């Protein structure tokens, strides 16, 4: 029963350090950059995630900074923040004390891949349109996450929520300014980005999602590939050439214009026949080769796929009901207002002053 | 555009003649007969089948790829001018209507080799076990032979992985294949980025560079040497940023000017300073200082100061292959190591003093 207590910063609200106390940690995830501890606290017995980073001493944490500004309930939210020392040396650790999430779109994929199962749809347009909010939300900010995958969505399985995670390769990102093109994994790679374009916008988000989608649907990662080109082959084999404008599109400087001229592959032949045909067409529309032609997250919340979950008589196959879905906020449609008439449905949200 | 001729020798057993080209010498179109077809291989531009010669009895390798009637196959093109004792040879190769449609298929018949440098290195990790080290400097000995010879002719490889090592576990003889990304790099001429498999892809890969050079082919073989002292890939990471975090928990942060030499274009500046990891402590205890110290000169940031093909050969960690009694722990005969000809040479003739041993010299 070893209690740790430090003073550290609410994640949110004025810069008012106080004292916390947390115990039972242990060793829940681990990254490049650090590791994630899982602890109780001791006042509430709420369980947290305690993400662990080297901090340069003379610059402040961009993860940090864009975590104190989000308050979505489909971002993972930040509690506290913390300093301590690595004994190593004078080395200085930042403490980011998060709400902890049992398990992963990842791992839960993972299940029904092996069990040979397909994830129920109803978790697909679930899981799917609540990431599509995530993003609405930090891209109304010019937020671009930059590293969507499934091990970076949090899921709590018995309530069917997910919390986007991992802030680590996420910036705001400013028209006319160059970004690296080194970001996101293999897999989820937007193709201007493995064509090496620094101009790219939040629209790489939209397309690691819609590989994502394609995931839950398939079974499998959609473009694999152990090299750029083998994923771009694979790319090539499902939407058919790039037009010499789609190059341009994507990045209207990489050399190499040698690829095989292969036709689009209908999209319907891509999938098993079971799949739902809304699925199909919101997939087509994600993953597209020029960027501005992909739907903005909010649009893909309006889509037809979705039109289930805005049901009054839906419900999760666990008896419960779903999860908070249309307490959208000005802020979160900012990109099209006019959507609100398809995203908050007739009954939801329905309240009197009494 | 050319056909096959499919029938049954005896048994019910199913021959294919076909009339190829032969690969390296001049073209009199040859008849050849195979049966035992069976995959071996594959990838996004094609599949590798395993057939038995029907007279020989030989096995050999048929890489079948789609054909563009657009343009010439610059694999084909490359391979046909390569003639090196560590590169698969390219005995023929011929035409096969796909029966798809009117799509034509370049059929690549090479020499067969058994095993794969990767497939060597996952059976000893598996058993938790490492590669002895004899085998190590032989194998890499022969892979910068392979790319000081390819090298000489300005062409990068661009896909050096424990896959595309081909070897024969008998003999020890390791033969470079795939030459599916090789291309002749011209300086003042751009190369897309995006080549090379992860975990042996140079920095100034990760960075987007599109003006790097054939030392890009060294940080990949550097990446083979570490991983087979290891027992696992070095720099491994699902994304650029990853990799480079390994690269740098190693290296180092690299300075504003090493960045410069790799990519003097991207922006991203914002990386830890993390100082140097002393490379000894990166490799298991007892593990050759000399393995080491070719592995630091192998993966360096700067590309103009990691060591040429044939440097690397001349290094000390294959001290041990000059010996005259150095023999393969089968109690055999080591293959052909010092055969160097004035092409393989010719980036630093001077070197032949080191690479060539006394005892390779006698006349007898
Ligand atoms: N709030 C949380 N609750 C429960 N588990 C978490 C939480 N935050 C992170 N993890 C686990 O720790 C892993 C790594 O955390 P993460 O924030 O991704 O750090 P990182 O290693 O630096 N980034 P990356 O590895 O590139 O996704 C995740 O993929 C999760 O499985
Ligand atoms: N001559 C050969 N003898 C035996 N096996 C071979 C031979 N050539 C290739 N293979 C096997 O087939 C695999 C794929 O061959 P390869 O030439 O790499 O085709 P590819 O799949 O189109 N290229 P890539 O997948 O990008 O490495 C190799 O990694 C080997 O394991």
């Amino acid at each position: 029963s070893k209690v740790t207590t430090v003073v550290a910063t609410p994640g949110q609200g004025p810069d008012r350090p106080q004292e916390v106390s947390y115990t039972d940690t242990k060793v829940i995830g681990n990254g490049s950059f650090g590791v994630v501890y899982q602890a109780k606290l001791c006042d509430s017995g709420e369980l947290v995630a305690i993400k662990k980073v080297l901090q340069d001493k003379r610059f402040k944490n961009r993860e940090l900074q864009i975590m104190r500004k989000l308050d979505h309930c489909n971002i993972v939210r930040l509690r506290y923040f913390f300093y301590s020392s690595g004994e190593k040396k004078d080395e200085v650790y930042l403490n980011l004390v998060l709400d902890y999430v049992p398990e992963t779109v990842y791992r839960v994929a993972r299940h029904y891949s092996r069990a040979k199962q397909t994830l129920p749809v109803i978790y697909v347009k679930l899981y799917m349109y609540q990431l599509f909010r995530s993003l609405a939300y930090i891209h109304s900010f010019g937020i671009c996450h930059r590293d969507i995958k499934p091990q970076n969505l949090l899921l709590d399985p018995d309530t069917a929520v997910l919390k986007l995670c991992d802030f680590g390769s996420a910036k705001q990102l400013v028209r006319g300014e160059p970004n690296v093109s080194y970001i996101c994994s293999r897999y989820y790679r937007a193709p201007e980005l493995i064509f090496g374009a620094t101009d790219y916008t939040s629209s790489i988000d939209v397309w690691s999602a819609g590989c994502v989608l394609a995931e839950l649907l398939l079974g499998q990662p959609i473009f694999p590939g152990d090299s750029g080109v083998d994923q771009l082959v694979e790319i090539i084999k499902v939407l058919g050439t790039p037009t010499r404008e789609q190059i341009r599109e994507m990045n209207p400087n990489y050399t190499e214009f040698k690829f095989p001229q292969i036709k689009a592959h209908p999209w319907t032949k891509v999938f098993r026949p079971r799949t739902p045909p809304e699925a199909i067409a919101l997939c087509s529309r994600l993953l597209e080769y020029t960027p501005t032609a992909r739907l903005t997250p909010l649009e893909a919340c309006a889509h037809s796929f979705f039109d289930e979950l805005r049901d009054p008589n839906v419900k999760l196959p666990n008896g419960r009901d779903t999860p908070a879905l249309f307490n959208f906020t000005t802020q979160e449609l900012s990109s099209n207002p006019p959507l609100a008439t398809i995203l908050i449905p007739p009954h939801a949200r329905i309240q009197a002053a009494a």
